């Protein structure tokens, strides 16, 4: 039994020049924790677009957790949460204009990076970011069936502000595509 | 007219606890020696951040060699290479959260420090480092149009490793916040 959540995001991104409002619906898979759901919501806010959509990346074969696809269907942006294996990383870079991995697993994610850092330099269209695990776990505690967040982004720092609590974190960029 | 230099850096910095890969394009100003191009690439590695940028070149006096700026436009980090005037350092320190002076050149740097130590000590947000001139010269000889370096930093010692060569150095911290 999946459960559907509503999320309203009022986004103020100083870094992007992005100000918009998003009325979202998220189906929480039975295997998806509250923490992972909120990381997906946060991911949407970090990359928010009129055309960004949640994929069903948890019936895990073909889709990312989030994606923006061009007007002919091909992925422009492919976002996978967690610690995808090498083949999943390779696939995403090969399949999409930009691929993003968003890790949040604490020591596991640092160890994963140091293990694969030399390797992942082989990709030029990959963005790897790491979120502090204690912050994501605090963010998961703010989960509700009907949510409203101000997402304030400024100088690489993100605040997720609701009437019932707040979490602020600074995503760590391990790798970004060449501009 | 600028010479386009691409560089990939794979940084493992055990002193900052900073681990990241960076893909950069530098414009080697026609007046910029290969040595100081590589010093500038090294300066990025020493202070690497996703929001660290290269300033415009010798063509523009008034920008630092590298900087990180806030949404406001205030420099969070201000980095000058060589022997800047004390008045320029004073102004940089006043407008930026931290300013950095990276000395390279050899005998140029020591005398600049013999003259300026006192006045610069009253800017408590200033960092001043000196790079050995033998090392920066060796670093410059490793220049190419498409460069890939592993950068390992531990206990103040930096190793820049490429397929075609390696350089090790220990920057000398003359002043720090």
């Amino acid at each position: 039994t999946a459960t559907v959540r509503r999320a309203e995001l009022q986004i103020s991104d100083m870094d992007r020049g992005y100000y918009a409002n998003h009325s979202l619906t998220l189906a929480q898979h039975p295997s998806e924790t509250d923490e992972r759901l909120m990381v997906r919501l946060l991911a949407f806010a970090l990359f928010a677009d009129d055309r960004l959509e949640f994929g069903r990346g948890l019936s895990n074969d073909d889709e990312p957790d989030l994606w923006r696809r061009d007007y002919t269907g091909d992925p422009d942006l492919w976002i996978d949460l967690g610690q995808p294996d090498e083949s999943r990383v390779r696939k995403a870079c090969n399949r999409s204009r930009e691929a993003v991995v968003i890790g949040y697993g604490g020591q596991a994610t640092e160890t994963w990076w140091k293990k694969h850092a030399n390797a992942m330099g082989r990709y030029r269209n990959l963005r790897v970011i790491e979120l502090d695990s204690q912050a994501t776990e605090a963010l998961g505690a703010l989960i509700q069936r009907g949510m409203r967040f101000d997402v304030i982004i400024q100088d690489g720092e993100v605040q997720m502000l609701a009437d019932h609590g707040s979490v602020t974190l600074t995503p760590m960029v391990r790798q970004a595509p060449a501009e």
